């Protein structure tokens, strides 16, 4: 059923990864620009910039998401994005923690898919 879904519309997921303190973007692809309505260049210079593209109500859900990741759990959230389009896009985000030698979450990584 997944393949047939993919025939109907080619997948174009955002692939992302940040350091856990959001000091840097480690992975971001060009799909980010159309969906978020913001530049990858700006994100690299300020890794917190993606938050400005998230509806202000879903911004606090993101705090809960980061906390889950820091507790070593995977997370799965849906939120409204793209400030230029009055946040009319919905995105499905799934993230996982990448840990250091001591089991601490030091990077967070996943995908984001435009689900309308």
């Amino acid at each position: 059923e997944r393949r047939v879904r993919e025939l109907t519309e080619a997948t174009n997921d955002i692939l992302w990864e940040f350091t856990a303190d959001l000091s840097e973007v480690l992975v971001i692809n060009s799909a980010y620009e159309d969906i978020w309505g913001r530049s990858v260049a700006k994100l690299r210079e300020n890794p917190h910039d993606f938050l400005n593209g998230i509806h202000p109500e879903d911004r606090e859900l993101m705090k809960d998401t980061m906390q889950s990741l820091m507790d070593g759990e995977s997370a799965d959230v849906e939120c409204r994005v793209n400030a230029t389009e009055e946040y009319q896009r919905w995105v499905w985000i799934q993230g996982e923690p990448i840990t250091n030698d001591a089991g601490e979450t030091v990077r967070v990584a996943g995908f984001a898919r435009d689900i309308t």
